[PDB]
């Protein structure tokens, strides 16, 4: 089942601002935010994690 | 003000397991050890909730 495209996009942002070396507490601030704000938030942030999971096991 | 990415990574699991309505003891526990298992974690968790605090004053 797929998300809806503008919660993907802000999946996408959350998961990579996530990614740097370094994330400010601000950042992560913004990201809690953004995923307590609606469930299909949290749910395409925990599906995202799975994905970019299994595909680092396949590369 | 820069938390490294694993560090932010917990430390925002830790906060959202603390922002549920009901929070077990176990969590707390867990949520007590990572904070008292590093200096970074610590400050991590602080600074978040630095955020986090004037973040729901903003919304």
């Amino acid at each position: 089942t797929s998300i809806p495209g503008e919660v993907a996009e802000q999946a996408m942002h959350w998961h990579l601002e996530l990614q740097e070396p370094a994330v400010s507490a601000a950042t992560l601030a913004a990201c809690m935010s953004w995923r307590q704000a609606h469930p299909l938030h949290e749910h395409a942030w925990q599906r995202t994690q799975v994905f970019a999971q299994r595909l680092r096991e396949m590369r």
